[PDB]
Formats: structure tokens, sequence, C-alpha cells
């Protein structure tokens, strides 16, 4: 048999990027950078693309953090938070999946 009383539930959490950023480990920014660089040209992509829809970036913005990325610690949580985006963007199999859904098919541009 067995007697007592034990164990507990009942707790929960308001979500966000910036939460999820706030438990991260060090995302090394430059090498999440680079990674994410390579996948872009890989696929042949369009840098701004992935900024818009990842991460909310204008281009200018986006090609800035790729081009020269402050350090995990010099960002704050919202420094961040493109970057943990973009770690998990790595991860997720159907990343560029979805990422090219984004421009599908298109009608000509240029010659």
């Amino acid at each position: 048999g067995s007697s007592g009383s034990s164990g507990y539930s009942g707790s929960q959490a308001p979500g966000g990027i910036q939460e999820i950023v706030a438990m991260s480990p060090e995302l090394d920014t430059y090498s999440i950078t680079k990674r994410v660089k390579e996948v872009l040209t890989d696929n042949n992509l369009g840098q701004r693309l992935f900024g818009e829809s990842i991460l909310g970036l204008t281009q200018g913005s986006v090609s800035d953090l790729l081009s020269r990325p402050k350090p995990w610690h010099k960002l704050s949580l919202k420094g961040r938070e493109p970057f943990v985006r973009m770690q998990l963007w790595l991860n997720d199999p159907h990343n560029v999946e979805k990422l090219r859904d984004m421009k599908k098919l298109s009608g000509p541009s240029s010659g």
C-alpha cells in the first residue's frame, strides 16, 4: 500500500519571442548569420524576404544584421530577438519551404 500525498501542478506563461530569448543560451550571432546566409545562397533566396517573414526587418536592417552582427552579450533581449528566430528557422525542417512559398511562382521581372 501507500499513504500521504505529494506532487503539484499549476503554472502558465504569457509566451512571446522575448521570453523564448530570455531563456536562451548564448546563440553565437556570427555562426548563425553565417549559416543563415549560406542557406539563403544555397536556395538562391533574397535576404529581404527572410527578414520580412521571419524577422519583421527592413532589408537595410537585415543586411546589416548579417553583415556585421553584434555579439550575443552586446545585444539586449530585443537585440537577440531576430537571432533566436534565425537559430530556430535553421532547425525548422520546412523553413525554406515556407520561405519560398511566400514568393511561390511570380510573373516575369526584368529581362
